[PDB]
Order: structure tokens, then C-alpha cells, then sequence
């Protein structure tokens, strides 16, 4: 035929040519979250948008470095070093360090999420920005684990609106990667997603992330329709916009028929 069919059943995830100045990377924004509250994150609602009820504590910009690794102090013999928790043991030292006389249950202050000044122990933050695939085809995120709490959403109507990147958080749960904490404990089921993607057009990307205590872990990949991964850094992926709610044209429902 002339022209492709389209997905079946308005199936294609909706994504967006917004016209402004592109910039490198994604917005973080950052909200308070309680220290060893481990009930608010296992919330769908919260996690979509309810976090930005909370106090807003700050944002930094262009990040395309996005995983979160963030180990807590060990106040040790020697000084104070940051603490991989797979050396952690006993109650409490850390391998190479001996014991620690601080406690892993407070509050710890630091930069280490995204340079931002925060407490990275007990924190929500918002990733935003667009993703741009270079090829057509199936693109599979991924986080590779998570503590405590996280969602990843791609899509027009699903991470955010079109060329509204700045605004407040909508509302879907259609979530692509679902890394709630459950209620009961365990892990959440899946922590992939796959998202079908048109080369060159922009998709909404939203990263929602909590920590309710110590240890904070998102480690963030996507395998790319050529079969490879990229992991971490996502340079010459992923980009912001700032808001043009005037432009009539931005959204683009079915990158298939386009
Ligand atoms: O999943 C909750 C929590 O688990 C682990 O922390 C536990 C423990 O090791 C800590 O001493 C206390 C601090 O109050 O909290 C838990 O009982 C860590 O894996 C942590 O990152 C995680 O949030
Ligand atoms: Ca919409
Ligand atoms: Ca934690
Ligand atoms: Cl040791
Ligand atoms: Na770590
Ligand atoms: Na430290």
C-alpha cells in the first residue's frame, strides 16, 4: 500500500517534534520524602504524582548521567568513606574500613545525586526529559535493581505532555517499568519494559525514584534495537525543552503514520 497501516488499534506510544532549544540531558527535580517511611513509595499515586505534593527541595539541569548509586558514610578508625553495601556486614563495618560508629538509620547529607545539596537517605526525585532513538525499532529499559522505590514512564499522555515538560506531574500509572516497593516486602515483579520507538522523534521520559533510608540504588539501562546497551549515561539520548504550551503541532499521536 501507499502508506503504512499504523499500529493496530491506535497502538503506537504517542511522542512529540517539540520546536525550541534542545538541551543536553534531563531535569531533576527533588522532593522531601520522611526518613524510614516505608509505606508512601508503595503508593501508585504517589509515585505517578503525588510526590510533587510534598515540599519541592530544589532541581538541578542536563544530567545525562542518570543512574543512582549512592552508598552511606561509614565513620571508621581511618575517616569517614562512603560504604558499597555489599561490604557491609556485622553491626556494622565495612570491608577494609573495620567497624563503623555511625548509625545506618539517620539522615546523611551530601551531593552525590546530581551534585544537588540533599539527603540522599531518605529523598524523591523526578527525572524529565525526552528520549531521542537514533533507530526505529524496540528499545528494552531497564533498572538492573532498585531501593527503595521507582517507576520509569515513556510517552506522550503516559510520562508527561508534549512540549510541557516543566509542568506539574499528569496523572497515568500506565507505568513502563513498575519498581514499586510492594507492600509485602518482596521485589517488584518486573523490572523491565520494552517501548516500540520511530527514529527521530522525541518521547516524554519520566524517572520517579525514592529512598526511605540508607542505601539508594537505580541502576538504569535500555538495550537498543541493534541489540546493544547503554547503561548510565545516556549522552546524545536524552534532552529537555522548555515549556511551549502555544505550539499547536507538538504532539505527534502515531509516529507510525507520520
Ligand atoms: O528495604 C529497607 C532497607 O533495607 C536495608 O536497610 C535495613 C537495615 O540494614 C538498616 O540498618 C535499617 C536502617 O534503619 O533499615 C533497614 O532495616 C537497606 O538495604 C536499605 O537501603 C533499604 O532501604
Ligand atoms: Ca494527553
Ligand atoms: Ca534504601
Ligand atoms: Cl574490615
Ligand atoms: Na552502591
Ligand atoms: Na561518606
Amino acid at each position: 500500500g501507499l502508506v503504512p497501516r499504523g499500529s493496530h488499534m491506535s497502538g503506537a506510544t504517542e511522542a512529540c517534534l517539540p520546536a525550541g532549544q534542545r538541551k543536553s540531558g534531563m531535569n531533576i527535580n527533588f522532593y522531601q520524602y520522611s526518613l524510614k517511611d516505608s509505606s508512601t513509595y508503595s503508593n501508585a499515586a504517589y509515585m505517578a504524582y503525588g510526590y510533587a505534593s510534598k515540599t519541592k527541595l530544589g532541581s538541578v539541569g542536563g544530567q545525562t548521567d542518570i543512574s543512582i548509586d549512592y552508598n552511606i558514610p561509614c565513620v571508621s578508625s581511618s575517616g569517614t568513606f562512603p560504604c558499597p553495601q555489599e561490604d557491609s556486614y556485622g553491626n556494622w563495618g565495612c570491608k577494609g574500613m573495620g567497624a563503623c560508629s555511625n548509625s545506618q538509620g539517620i539522615a546523611y547529607w551530601s551531593t552525590d545525586l546530581f551534585g544537588f545539596y540533599t539527603t540522599p537517605t531518605n529523598v524523591t526525585l523526578e527525572m524529565t526529559g525526552y528520549f531521542l532513538p537514533p533507530q526505529t525499532g524496540s528499545y528494552t529499559f531497564s533498572f538492573a535493581t532498585v531501593d527503595d522505590s521507582a517507576i520509569l514512564s515513556v510517552g506522550g499522555s503516559i510520562a508527561f505532555e508534549c512540549c510541557a515538560q516543566e509542568q506539574p506531574p499528569i496523572t497515568s500509572t500506565n507505568f513502563t517499568i513498575n519498581g514499586i516497593k510492594p507492600w509485602d516486602g518482596s521485589l517488584p515483579d518486573n523490572i523491565t519494559g520494552t517501548v516500540y520507538m520511530y527514529a527521530g522523534y522525541y518521547y516524554p521520559l519520566k524517572v520517579v525514584y525514592s529512598n526511605a533510608v540508607a542505601w539508594g540504588t537505580l541502576p538504569i539501562s535500555v538495550e537498543l534495537p541493534d541489540g546493544t546497551t547503554v547503561s548510565d549515561n545516556f549522552e546524545g539520548y536524552v534532552y529537555s525543552f522548555d515549556d511551549d504550551l502555544s505550539q499547536s503541532n507538538c504532539t505527534i499521536p502515531d509516529p507510525s503514520i507520520h
